[PDB]
């Protein structure tokens, strides 16, 4: 039985002021570097324990001992995402119902069905970059957000955000980013009902209204339609849970649309941005990935099977998720009194935070070179110990979109590597913007066309 | 020998305050309706005479008697267009030099060479409209400006404005519209050096700077690439005048690029916008034009020969130019003392304004039904009397871009009518915005895809 380390305190505010930063996850990573595999984090009225080692996280991921918790971040996101899949408790009827109804939308058959629509948006990205004039640059996270939002909109809902027709952000994206930024900024507030935050509350409610206006349109467009889609929205509106025999109700469907639009693009745009960052910073890796893209993508547009054959591109994406997992933490609660790691007694209800970027830097798992970008770590994924690589969370509450996101990202990165040479013309200094999720900010490159037609 | 009518005066300001309107051409048309084929227009320090009848305009179009004048509008535009083709005097060396160098850029061989690049931009417009969601509308003049600017940029200069990648105007367009608007607004100013206009002068100089920054880039991009292109810019940079044996100088080339970018898209965007307006207001005419497009455009993209075959679409465009010629006036001066129409003595140097929309409503030429949209007026072209139809001006100073504009507009309207049904869903009330040039403002439609693939 050991005493846990704890970072510096601020009297009655305990550790809460450590979150007074626009980069809280990066601040918690530096605390983990200083304190090691576990530290206690106290705020007025609550406590959590941040885990960073595979040794402890393998126990936290035991579903007999621990269940998904709503972190403070997810309790704030639930103000607009409700009992959608991401912000529901495992014990809420609508979690297992929606899980059973929507999992078929991510089957191999469903994925083959989304492929043509993913290609539609990927081709729009390639055409945009082919059409740039001499010495014009690419705003990477901006174009990756255009691609990923359009992809989940079209594949999921047969709705065109038409992000490549806009030089300004879509109103949905402005409102979504401001809602996530507010949830993050609320983490540091000792007194969230201080009238100082009344303007924040008004702006938050307006941003929720903008997101719900978009959901209204997606639903109306579908119920009107004389087409026959068989997509994610078809399953939301028509699917029956085999267990209860019930379909989703209208209120829950609205929460699922909001959930899948946000979760289904924010994280994937981050991944593609980080992957391109690591490729331009590691030219031998870029060359190996470009050689694979040239060898495999022999047709004007990629087939489903060709994307499955881009092994090295997949390894690049996994290595980007290792260093900068774009949903960088998840929360658990103890189902019963238990002892963690033979050293740390927990009571029923006690909360843990898994700090995924730190798990992914565990030298006992990955070796001393953890900061190096080396896709070859994923040559045989079976070599990775249980619960060592967790960019998609854990168990029955793991990411439903994992295969969707990796297919989209592999297709798009494959086409990018086939069609262009890339230049880090500014020698960009990585700057990671936090909105609960992680993404490079201000990342620009130049693309030189290889002049290969579509 | 007759005395000319004159509209209402404002004491020492004479007729100048009649131009204190954002719709001066439409105001002059209403004056012509009241006063007839000729009226005197006086301002402090000058006089011109507005002509509205074919009887008088056929004499004004005699190049032995009258030469092109710079109107006050063109003298203000010359502040940025210099001695480019539009704002040069016929007797300036650089007019005939540039005319001889650039005329071959509008040959049939040149037009066949521009066709593929016109199709590139037209396909971008069709894809934009195919990608709209249920019950979304089209902003017609906004999308026609996107198309026409992109077309002259790509065909003329191998430069991509990428207007379909923007929901906000290109900086060039904002600056160009504001410079034309300032030229129009300056027409009414009795005291242009009043300090009240100091902000107008600063903004005008800034807008000239933005336009010249774009010209810098177009030239640099070309001189860097080498040649490879054989387009309008190739002739500007390399062509020699067969008469003098001289190429254009650097200063004149810059003025020609500004001239062709402005003239080469503002007028054409207005034509396409008015043509679509008249088609949705005249459904029998829309059906005839749509039937021709379906019958002729049998391939995924139109050929040069197929566009030459769209006779009825061409008649629609000519009938839109009859009612709303988008460069709606041109100015002449008397080369010598002469008598106009046996009734109006003029002295050498005396100025005339041809009010083209009024010429085009001359009932003695067209019949009593001049306000009706009837493309069949153009079914037997030789039947149009000499100098009755002047949307491209007159003689050696006629529009150099006439064939380019009508090819672009016939291709684009043909593809629009092939791919979509149109609905005037707001029962739009025509509102004509003036910036020297004419274009509908606030014109919106709904397009229903015919689901014909590209
Ligand atoms: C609607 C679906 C999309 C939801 C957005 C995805 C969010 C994914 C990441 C959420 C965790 C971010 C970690 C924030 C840093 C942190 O450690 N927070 C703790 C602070 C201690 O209270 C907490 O929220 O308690
Ligand atoms: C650089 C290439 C683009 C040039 C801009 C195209 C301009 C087309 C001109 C259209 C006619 C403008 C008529 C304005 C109304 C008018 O009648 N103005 C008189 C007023 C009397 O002085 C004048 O300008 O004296």
């Amino acid at each position: 039985i050991k005493e846990m380390p704890q970072p510096k305190t601020f009297g009655e505010l305990k550790n809460l002021p450590l979150l007074n930063t626009d980069k809280p996850v990066q601040a918690l990573m530096k605390i983990a570097d200083e304190l090691g595999e576990i530290f206690k984090f106290e705020a007025p009225g609550r406590v959590t324990r941040y885990l960073s080692s595979q040794r402890l996280i393998k126990e936290a991921c035991d579903e007999s001992r621990f269940d998904k918790n709503l972190s403070q971040a997810l309790k704030f996101v639930r103000d607009f995402a409700g009992d959608g899949l991401f912000t529901s408790w495992t014990h809420e009827k609508n979690w297992k119902k929606a899980h059973n109804i929507l999992l078929p939308s991510f089957s191999q058959q469903a994925m083959k069905g989304y492929h043509a629509m993913m290609v539609d948006i990927a081709v729009q990205l390639v055409q945009k970059w082919e059409r740039l004039n001499a010495d014009e640059h690419i705003e990477v996270p901006e174009d990756m957000t255009r691609l990923t939002l359009d992809t989940i909109g079209l594949c999921g809902f047969n709705y065109r955000f038409n992000s490549f027709y806009r030089d300004q952000p879509h109103p949905f994206i402005t409102s979504m980013v401001r809602a996530l930024d507010e949830a993050m900024n609320k983490l540091q507030r000792a007194n969230p009902d201080d009238p100082a935050y009344d303007e924040n509350k008004r702006q938050f409610q307006e941003d929720i209204k903008v997101m719900n206006d978009l959901v209204d349109k997606i639903i109306a467009d579908r119920k009107a339609s004389g087409e026959q889609s068989d997509d994610l929205l078809t399953h939301m509106l028509n699917g029956k849970d085999p267990e209860t025999g019930e379909p989703l109700d209208d209120e829950n469907i609205r929460y699922q649309i909001i959930t899948f639009l946000i979760a289904g693009h924010e994280t994937t745009s981050g991944l593609l941005s980080f992957a391109l960052y690591f490729l331009v910073k590691n030219p031998h890796v870029l060359q190996k990935a470009a050689e694979e893209a040239a060898r495999v993508l022999v047709d004007p547009v990629p087939s489903y099977k060709q994307v499955k054959q881009l092994k090295y591109v997949g390894m690049v994406l996994n290595e980007a998720l290792r260093l900068w997992p774009t949903a960088p933490a998840f929360s658990l609660y103890a189902k019963e009194d238990t002892v963690l790691g033979g050293e740390y007694p927990l009571e029923k209800g006690d909360e843990l935070m898994v700090l995924i970027p730190q798990l992914h830097r565990d030298k006992t798992i990955w070796g001393d070179d953890v900061e190096e970008f080396r896709p070859e770590r994923f040559e045989n994924p079976s070599a990775i110990p249980q619960h060592a690589f967790k960019p998609f969370g854990n168990g029955q509450r793991a990411c439903i979109g994992q295969q969707f996101a990796l297919h989209e990202a592999t297709l798009v990165l494959g086409m990018m590597l086939k069609h262009f040479d890339f230049e880090d013309h500014t020698n960009y200094e990585l700057d990671i913007k936090e909105t609960l999720t992680l993404k490079p900010e201000g990342f620009v490159v130049k693309a030189k066309s290889k002049k290969i037609p579509l």
